[PDB]
């Protein structure tokens, strides 16, 4: 019964751990493509501000 | 959704970078020759005043 128990468990941890993979795997697609949205807004502020030459 | 927001605005970011590129093309063609008009007056000043010899 105890065997049982301990596989439950481990069953459950591993559909947990699957569900992070997941949320990574959704977060890299498009986290890339915002940080390079950022670098081109930073180049068009730059190119407007006089702040420096 | 978001995605499509991140889109819209790179967009609009695009369309003010081109037309500071526009304005940068109509000042560029007349600057310089402002400049040269101004060396052209200093030379015309320069030998109508008595200013040194």
């Amino acid at each position: 019964a105890q065997q049982r128990t301990m596989s439950e468990n481990l069953r459950r941890n591993l559909a947990a751990l699957e569900a992070k993979i997941s949320e990574a795997k959704t977060k890299k697609n498009m986290l890339q493509a915002r940080a390079k949205a950022a670098k081109a807004n930073a180049e068009l502020q730059q190119t407007l501000g006089g702040l420096g030459t």
